């Protein structure tokens, strides 16, 4: 489980955490950015 990039929620605000292939994307609630929703 090296593609467990959702372990620990990184995405902020209230965020979900998805996989892609090796590495994450974060899904932010419409109005949120960044790489792990921090605006």
């Amino acid at each position: 489980v090296d593609g467990d990039q959702c372990e620990s929620n990184p995405c902020l605000n209230g965020g979900s955490c998805k996989d892609d292939i090796n590495s994450y994307e974060c899904w932010c609630p419409f109005g949120f950015e960044g790489k792990n929703c921090e605006l």
